[PDB]
């Protein structure tokens, strides 16, 4: 396992223009497109973001394009956040990318605002990191999501997502 494979599983993989779990247009492997209400938005996002004209579909390697974007770009984010930086450097490989699946997710100012989780990840609580993960926004409203990324977080282990 590694964060590709990770984030494949979380996001799944659609061709077309689909709403996400808060309803905000997206497509390929978890791109968000735009916040907007509008779909022709979205689709001039779109266009914008592949180079052609779409019409709210694209092929797997469009996506997978796309997907190494947003990856480079989590980590990229991560490494120029004050915040986040020493919290992830302190991090063994697997638990950083439970890190960066969460930066994918709900962007890199969201999470450095779990504050007292950073704390406790930076020194190694790792229960009760996971108590406090789940104390969140984020874990009652995509529970199992979280829940694999905490357990990843508590345990270092990819057992969460053995088998997908």
């Amino acid at each position: 396992m590694n964060i590709f494979e990770m984030l494949r599983i979380d996001e799944g993989l659609r061709l077309k223009i689909y709403k996400d779990t808060e309803g905000y247009y997206t497509i390929g492997i978890g791109h968000l497109l735009t916040k907007s209400p509008s779909l022709n938005a979205a689709k001039s996002e779109l266009d914008k973001a592949i180079g052609r004209n779409c019409n709210g579909v694209i092929t797997k390697d469009e996506a997978e394009k796309l997907f190494n974007q947003d990856v480079d770009a989590a980590v990229r984010g991560i490494l120029r956040n004050a915040k986040l930086k020493p919290v992830y450097d302190s991090l063994d490989a697997v638990r950083r990318c439970a890190a960066i699946n969460m930066v994918f997710q709900m962007g890199e100012t969201g999470v450095a605002g779990f504050t007292n989780s950073l704390r406790m990840l930076q020194q190694k609580r790792w229960d009760e990191a996971a108590v406090n993960l789940a104390k969140s926004r984020w874990y009652n409203q995509t529970p199992n999501r979280a829940k694999r990324v905490i357990t990843t977080f508590r345990t270092g282990t990819w057992d969460a997502y053995k088998n997908l």
